[PDB]
């Protein structure tokens, strides 16, 4: 049971298919607090247009401030063309260089989905289980890990 | 989709092939930043390039030069009878990707990477299409704010 | 098939990071890793620092920050992804595997690939010795020691 | 409407499936002097074997002198193996790299098809457009806006 | 180019030993026609092995760090197996081993071949028939390594 009740973690998330980014940052935002004794003035949260903006916004904001670990939050739904293939694998390809360059764990909290209902079903809606909450914890893992 | 850029200084690049729907898309972001958020025309750059692929090259140039809050590059791609449109499509969104992390200058995906004609101008705004620039506009400007603010 | 080597390294530092998602492949992967660098190249028990992220997309953060702070000779990457319902496995696995590449070549540390990328869990526990297949575990092992000699 | 009699244009052009390529070369060549005004003797013309080596032939050359703008040109043909998609995404992003890198615009005149047909048609043959031409147009403007 | 000879040329070739019943004559064909047709001397050619391709970009790495050459050959030889280990593996050696090329300034012969089955690898070793492709990068080392002097 990882506490970190010192953790700076960062949150950035995007607009698009808010439906499902709200229940997601929730999730990790509660697992973390009620799970792993972060606090929530040490919780900053910003969103951006959409997740071709995510790697940006990750890079922008922790080049200001001083975080123990950023989560990366995004819903890409198949579209009827090609741009929901490119758009994910640059966002990717993005987030893992953001996180290797800077020496800043981020947390994956990406959904890439066929159809809306796979990503409601996965941010707990449905039935389904809330990812969010184990970006929370694996957040947590890596911050201190990173020291 | 309130905020408000007086002193923002934004560039767009865009490419010349598909010009039918580059236009609109062009206008509908420029239209969009200045009647919706106050961006000043003299205020925004339009530049443009051969293709696609010169895009990345074509605003690695102009951030070098001046000093922009951020950039729209604008092209589209159609699927033809070869590869030639998954490798283009898949070098140029890595490289936009690259030209705004190395330079920490937002840069809005104003790409289209259709599978015909058709496609393309629905997301011009034609034919009952939503016009996309107008989401770049928007887009613009925020990520501008949230960067030089 | 591969061609392992019989070289010894009993001077070796060998890392090995492993994700853990679907633990009942990785433990007989790590396992395998570990007790064919000793058995069969004579490397130290006390010399193998094996540490552990949530998931496999972790993996080449936790790496590039184990060998900042301390020196290894070679690094084993493990994980287990599994294709779902979605395209998730696709994008990640893509990512991951440039990851791994870009830490060792970043760093000049061999990082030995021990991530299978499977459609079901009947092909990863396969490739980890169980139901009559053979442990790649082993062969990472013996990957990494060659690594690691040849970098000395 | 673009001239360029000061700019210096670098052309390297792999020899495989030369059939398709020397069509594709003078179409740029021709183009740029004919219609752009670039001089003859301010035209420097390299080859390579393959694709594969394309970006570092191009990035030796432009470590060595000084060019303007910079053509690669290069015929991939589908063949019964995963050979030709692994060489086509890791050239074109080699090209695209060594463009960036060098601050040199670097245009691609690369043809990634099914069957030579297909290539033989964009090198003008069988009633098709030349390719090379339009290439020959990039490289000039491409060139001049670098200042 | 008419006929290259590089009797002064030095040639790092770093195969793998995943199916070595290819990799052999891949190798072989690649130092007889470096040495019979281009005069390269067989003392000027140095032969390294690692596991497996995806040690490739990291072993030629570490030894053109240590000594000087003119041309790099790397050989390895990936079959489809049952999962899509064959598809990443095979995207990340190839970006990997181009990497290292610029990286470096040294040139990287692609020596690799991406197949479906056995039968397509010793077909294109020179084998039931085929053309031993080891040959052709023999001749592109020399080349290659000498267009860099
Ligand atoms: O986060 C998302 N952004 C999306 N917008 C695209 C992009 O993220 C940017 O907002 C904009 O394209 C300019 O950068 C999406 N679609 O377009 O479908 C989507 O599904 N999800
Ligand atoms: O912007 C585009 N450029 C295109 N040209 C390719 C490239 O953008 C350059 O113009 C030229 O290839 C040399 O750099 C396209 N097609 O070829 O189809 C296309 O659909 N869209
Ligand atoms: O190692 C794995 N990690 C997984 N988790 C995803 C990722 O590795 C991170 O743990 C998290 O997504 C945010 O960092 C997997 N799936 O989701 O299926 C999987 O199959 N294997
Ligand atoms: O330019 C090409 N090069 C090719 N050769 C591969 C490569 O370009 C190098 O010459 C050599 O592989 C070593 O780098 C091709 N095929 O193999 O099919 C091809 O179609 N086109
Ligand atoms: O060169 C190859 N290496 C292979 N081994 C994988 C890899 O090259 C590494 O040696 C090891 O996986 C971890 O470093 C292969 N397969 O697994 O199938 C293959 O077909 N070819």
């Amino acid at each position: 049971d990882l506490k970190g009740p010192e953790l700076r973690i960062l949150i950035v998330h995007a607009r698009w298919n808010l439906q499902a980014i709200e229940p997601l940052v929730k999730g990790a935002v509660e697992t973390m607090i009620e799970k792993h004794d972060v606090k929530l003035e040490n919780i900053d949260i910003e969103s951006v247009p959409g997740s071709w903006e995510l790697p940006q916004g990750i890079r922008a904001s922790i080049a200001r401030n001083t975080y123990d670990a950023v989560i990366g939050i995004g819903v890409l739904i198949k579209g009827s063309t090609m741009h929901f293939e490119y758009i994910s694998e640059a966002v990717v390809h993005g987030l893992m260089r953001v996180g290797l360059d800077s020496g800043v764990p981020v947390i994956l909290g990406l959904l890439t989905v066929l159809n809306e209902e796979q990503a409601l079903y996965r941010a707990g809606l449905n039935g389904g289980h809330n990812h969010g909450n184990d970006w929370g914890s694996a957040a947590v893992e890596m911050g201190l890990k990173a020291l």
